[PDB]
């Protein structure tokens, strides 16, 4: 199996196994994708699969400024232009449906309310907010409110609508964002979940919310078009779990029963060391993937974090992974696939232009000279 050869992820056919990782860019003010966003995605449409930046299912689920959502009619219309452009270049694309949970700020919340979370525990994290004078800034996340079961019922509805919106927007499917210390992970991990109801305590209970979201999304659009991103040991957004193995093995066992399109795994600290660990024992990725496969899981296995060309080729050849997702490399390289194919040099990413702004450091990264 080669990195550059076609794959299948549920009902979604991919021209190759080079994937564009989801990348929050904060360039859709008013939660609506614009013409510049459409250009940015079109440039990268040679990717076998594009996973969009995080796109929240609600304003409640928004944690960062100028992030395109799926809850406005105008946003749906804006995404349709993005998906039409990607498809015209023969690409494929899935929306990363998002809910940030406690990673948010009152200024972004409806009614300036408290961000929502399974337990009222404030993250020591930061979000990207825009001042009235336009300047972007990083600010401490706000105090969260503990969700009730009714709140949870409402969020589940927002997922159904979100998924429905993505289909209406012309997306090939969705990736459920269950990674990087956001809402779903907040339920999953012990440092964020101190609930005493059916959503707290045991592994089964902590995974309950994740599985409801998956079942809700898949019911709406098809299991064959539903994927999910996981990050077993990431320290992103002040989150921690002492026993990731039993928890995460149990999760993929359940996902293995659900005929999903893909499992997308952040290996290690998100944007950090691949060999990061939480708790006493190092995470066992082979045992993890085995739990998925052994439960019957046929989803395409997409791995991410700190991969380069050679390691990506070897990862796929060995059969450890089915496909590789690149984040920063795809920021810097619209034509990343061609460059990898021909082993051409790669542009360096400009970290100061990751978030907010305009075309600079977004749509002005050069393609190869041809
Ligand atoms: C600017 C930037 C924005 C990101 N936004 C998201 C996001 O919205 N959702 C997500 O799941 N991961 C996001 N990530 C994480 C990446 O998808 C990926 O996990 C990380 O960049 C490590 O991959 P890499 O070594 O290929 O760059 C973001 C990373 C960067 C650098
Ligand atoms: O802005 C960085 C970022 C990283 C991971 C996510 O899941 C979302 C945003």
């Amino acid at each position: 199996t080669s990195l550059f050869e076609p794959a299948q992820a549920g009902d979604i056919a991919l021209a190759n196994r080079i994937v564009m990782a989801p990348l929050t860019r904060n360039r859709s003010p008013g939660a609506i994708p614009n013409n510049l966003n459409a250009t940015y995605y079109e440039q990268r449409a040679t990717a076998g699969l594009i996973v969009t930046e995080g796109t929240p299912i609600s304003q409640q689920g928004q944690g960062y400024a100028d992030v395109p959502g799926l809850y406005k009619r105008e946003a749906i219309e804006g995404w349709k232009k993005i998906t039409d452009g990607v498809h015209s270049a023969g690409g494929k694309i899935v929306a990363q449906i998002w809910h940030v949970g406690r990673i948010s700020h009152t200024s972004l919340q409806p009614h300036g309310g408290q961000p929502v979370a399974p337990s009222a525990i404030t993250a020591k994290s930061k979000t990207y907010i825009i001042n009235d004078d336009g300047t972007g800034a990083f600010a401490e996340t706000s105090e969260p409110r503990a969700l009730t079961i009714d709140d949870i019922g409402l969020i589940l509805e927002d997922y159904r609508s979100g998924a429905r919106a993505a289909l209406e927007a012309g997306f090939d499917g969705v990736e459920i964002h269950a990674a990087n210390g956001y809402l779903i992970e907040q339920f999953l991990k012990s440092s964020t979940n101190q609930r005493t109801d059916d959503y707290g305590g045991s592994i089964e209970n902590r995974a309950r919310f994740l599985l409801e979201v998956v079942d809700a999304v898949a019911e709406e659009i098809g299991a064959g078009r539903t994927g999910i991103r996981l990050s077993p040991v990431t320290p992103a957004n002040d989150i921690f779990e002492a026993d990731p193995q039993p928890l995460y093995n149990y999760v993929v066992e359940q996902l293995g029963k659900r005929n999903l399109a893909f499992i997308h795994v952040v290996e290690g600290a998100t944007g950090g060391p691949r060999d990061f660990k939480q708790g006493d024992k190092p995470f066992d990725y082979a045992s993890f993937k085995a739990a998925y496969r052994n439960a019957g899981g046929k989803g395409l296995w997409i791995a991410n974090n700190g991969y380069d060309r050679q390691s990506a080729i070897e990862a796929v050849e060995s059969g450890k992974v089915d496909a590789v997702a690149f984040g920063k490399a795809f920021i810097a390289n619209p034509d990343l696939v061609r460059r990898l194919k021909n082993d051409a040099p790669l542009n360096a990413p400009n970290q100061p232009t990751f978030y907010g702004g305009g075309a600079e450091g977004y749509t002005d990264y050069p393609a190869l000279a041809q």
